C-alpha cells in the first residue's frame, strides 16, 4: 500500500483548478496547438528544476517560504514575495470556486437554465439553434452565464463595478467558511476524503473526451487543436502564457511546496515526486485541451461560426463550454451535478493547500501567530472574503481579469528568478546537491545542477525581460480596459516584485559592522555567523563561484 497511496496522493496533487480551467482558455487564445510547444518547453526547462528545488529546499530546512532563507539571509524579501502573491491570487480563486457552488445550485432542475432562452436574464438578441469578429455572446449559454449569474450586462466596466451581487455572495459566503473551518485546526488534513478528490476530475475529464470525440463537429475542433501556428511562436505572447501557466499549474514560486515539504520525512524522495507530478500535470493539461477542442469545433458547426469567433477568450470559457457539451449527454441533470461537484471538490481542496502556504509561512516568522492559528486564520480568511467581495461585483468579471493578469505575472516569474539566483548562486548548488545526497542518498545529475544555475535562471530573466517590454494593453473580449487600469495592475505586480530589494536594503542597514562585515553576514547561513568574524566567507572567493 506504500506505492498505491502515494500515487494517488500524487495523482491528486497533480489535478487542480488550473488544468481544468485557466489551460482551457489560455489555449484557446493562443491558436491551440502552437501554445502546447512552448508549454512543454518551459516545463522541462524551468518547471521540472524548480519544482525539485523547491521539495528540496522545503525537506531539509523544515521552514517555510519566508524563513527557509535563514540560509541566504538577503532572500526573506523573496519570501515575502511569494507568500504575498499566493495571498493575492485566493482573491479571485475562490470567487471561481463560488462560480462552480452557483452553477451545482442551478443544476438541480430537469430543464437546465443554460439549455434554451426564455429567461429573465435572456435578452432580445437570445438566438436558439434548436428554437431557429466578435466572441457571439447570444447563445443560451453565454446569455446565462454573463446575465443570470455574472449579471455583467449590469456594468460598463471597470469604472462601474457597481455592488456585489447577493447570489454570488451568499456562495463565496460558504465558500469561505468551509475553508476556515477547513484550515482551523491545522496543516493535517489529507489521507481523509481525498480520494474522491483524485478520482473523480479523471473520470469526469475521461467521459467528457469520450463523449465529445463523437459529436458533429468535433472533428475541425481536433484539427485546429493539433494544428501548429509558427508565426504566432515570434510574439512572445504565447511565451509569457505558458512560463506563467507552467508555474502556476504546477505550484512553483507561491512558498506553497517548500511549506508542504516542510512537514516531510527527511528521506523522502523528492526527485521522484518532481517528476510523477509533472507527468501528470503535463498529460492532464493535454488531454483537457483535446476535451476543450473538440468542445468548441462541435459548437463552431451548431452555431454556424468559424471556430475562433465561438466563444470567449476569458476566464468563464469553460463555464461556458461544459454545460454546452453536457447538454448533449444523456440524462444531463446527473451530469452537470456530478461535474459541478467535481469542480467544487478540486476548487476547495487546492484553495486549502493555497491558503496553509499564507498562513504556515507567516506563522513560522512570527510565534506569537503560530500560538494563535484559529484567529490567525478568521484574519486571512476574512481579507480574503473582503478582497474577493470586491470581484463579484457587477463589473467583477473585469476586476478579476485583471488581477488573473497582474498577480501572478511578471511578479511570479521575478520571484522565481530571484529564488533560483539566491539558491544556486549565493547559498551554493554545490552546498544544495550536497543537501540533498545527505537527505535522499544520491547526488543531482548534471542536467538539474546545470538547469538551477544556468538554464532556468536564463530562461526566466528573458520572460521576464520579454513580458515587460512586449505589454499588450489589458482587454476583455470587446471591452478596452482604460489606462489607470493598466497603471494599477502594474502597481499590483511591483507591489511584491520590490519586497526583495526593499528587503535587501533593510538587512543591510540593521546589520552592524564594516560594509564587508554587513556583506558577509547577509549572504552567510545564520547558524554559521561565527566564521564572519574568523575572515572566512566562501563567497569571497572565485572557487564558490566558478563551481557546477
Ligand atoms: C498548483 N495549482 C494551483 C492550485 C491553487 N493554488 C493556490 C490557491 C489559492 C491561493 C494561491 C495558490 C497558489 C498556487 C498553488 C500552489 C500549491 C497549491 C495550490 C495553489
Ligand atoms: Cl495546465
Amino acid at each position: 500500500g506504500k506505492k498505491i497511496d502515494f500515487l494517488l496522493s500524487v495523482v491528486g496533487f497533480a489535478v487542480d483548478l488550473a488544468n481544468v480551467w485557466r489551460f482551457p482558455y489560455l489555449c484557446y487564445k493562443n491558436g491551440g496547438g502552437a501554445f502546447l510547444i512552448p508549454y512543454t518547453l518551459f516545463l522541462i526547462i524551468a518547471g521540472m528544476p524548480l519544482f525539485y528545488m523547491e521539495l528540496a529546499l522545503g525537506q531539509y530546512n523544515r521552514e517555510g517560504a519566508a524563513t527557509v532563507w535563514k540560509i541566504c539571509p538577503f532572500f526573506k524579501g523573496v519570501g515575502y514575495a511569494v507568500i504575498l502573491i499566493a495571498l493575492y491570487v485566493g482573491f479571485y480563486y475562490n470567487v471561481i470556486i463560488a462560480w462552480s457552488l452557483y452553477y451545482l445550485f442551478s443544476s438541480f432542475t430537469l430543464n437546465l437554465p443554460w439549455t434554451d432562452c426564455g429567461h429573465t436574464w435572456n435578452s432580445p438578441n437570445c438566438t436558439d439553434p434548436k428554437l431557429l469578429y466578435s466572441k457571439y455572446k447570444f447563445t443560451p449559454a453565454a446569455e446565462f452565464y454573463e446575465r443570470g449569474v455574472l449579471h455583467l450586462h449590469e456594468s460598463s466596466g471597470i469604472h462601474d463595478i457597481g455592488l456585489p451581487q447577493w447570489q454570488l455572495l451568499l456562495c463565496l459566503m460558504v465558500v469561505v467558511i468551509v475553508l476556515y473551518f477547513s484550515l482551523w485546526k491545522g496543516v493535517k488534513t489529507s489521507g481523509k476524503v481525498v480520494w474522491i478528490t483524485a478520482t473523480l476530475p479523471y473520470f469526469v475529464l475521461f467521459v467528457l473526451l469520450v463523449h465529445g470525440v463523437t459529436l458533429p463537429g468535433a472533428s475541425n475542433g481536433i484539427n485546429a487543436y493539433l494544428h501548429i501556428d509558427f508565426y504566432r511562436l515570434k510574439e512572445a505572447t504565447v511565451w509569457i502564457d505558458a512560463a506563467t501557466q507552467i508555474f502556476f499549474s504546477l505550484g512553483a514560486g507561491f512558498g506553497v511546496l517548500i511549506a508542504f515539504a516542510s512537514y516531510n520525512k527527511f528521506d523522502n524522495n523528492c526527485y521522484r515526486d518532481a517528476l510523477l507530478t509533472s507527468s501528470i500535470n503535463c498529460i492532464t493539461s493535454f488531454v483537457s485541451g483535446f476535451a476543450i477542442f473538440s468542445i468548441l469545433g462541435y459548437m463552431a458547426h451548431e452555431h454556424k461560426v468559424n471556430i475562433e469567433d465561438v466563444a470567449t477568450e476569458g476566464a468563464g470559457l469553460v463555464f461556458i463550454l461544459y454545460p454546452e457539451a453536457i447538454s448533449t449527454l444523456s440524462g444531463s441533470t446527473f451530469w452537470a451535478v456530478v461535474f459541478f461537484v467535481m469542480l467544487l471538490a478540486l476548487g476547495l481542496d487546492s484553495s486549502m493547500g493555497g491558503m496553509e502556504a499564507v498562513i504556515t509561512g507567516l506563522a513560522d516568522d512570527f510565534q506569537v501567530l503560530k500560538r494563535h492559528r484559529k484567529l490567525f486564520t478568521f484574519g486571512v480568511t476574512f481579507s480574503t472574503f473582503l478582497l474577493a467581495l470586491f470581484c463579484i461585483t457587477k463589473g467583477g468579471i473585469y476586476v478579476l481579469t485583471l488581477l488573473d493578469t497582474f498577480a501572478a505575472g511578471t511578479s511570479i516569474l521575478f520571484a522565481v528568478l530571484m529564488e533560483a539566483i539566491g539558491v544556486s548562486w549565493f547559498y551554493g548548488v554545490d552546498r544544495f546537491s550536497n543537501d540533498i545526497q545527505q537527505m535522499m542518498g544520491f547526488r543531482p545529475g548534471l542536467y538539474w545542477r546545470l538547469c538551477w544555475k544556468f538554464v532556468s535562471p536564463a530562461f526566466l530573466l528573458f520572460v521576464v525581460v520579454v513580458s515587460i517590454i512586449n505589454f499588450k494593453p489589458l482587454t476583455y473580449d470587446d471591452y478596452i480596459f482604460p489606462p489607470w487600469a493598466n497603471w494599477v495592475g502594474w502597481g499590483i505586480a511591483l507591489s511584491s516584485m520590490v519586497l526583495v530589494p526593499i528587503y535587501v536594503i533593510y538587512k543591510f542597514l540593521s546589520t552592524q559592522g564594516s560594509l564587508w562585515e554587513r556583506l558577509a553576514y547577509g549572504i552567510t547561513p545564520e547558524n554559521e555567523h561565527h566564521l564572519v568574524a574568523q575572515r572566512d566567507i566562501r563567497q569571497f572567493q572565485l572557487q564558490h563561484w566558478l563551481a557546477i
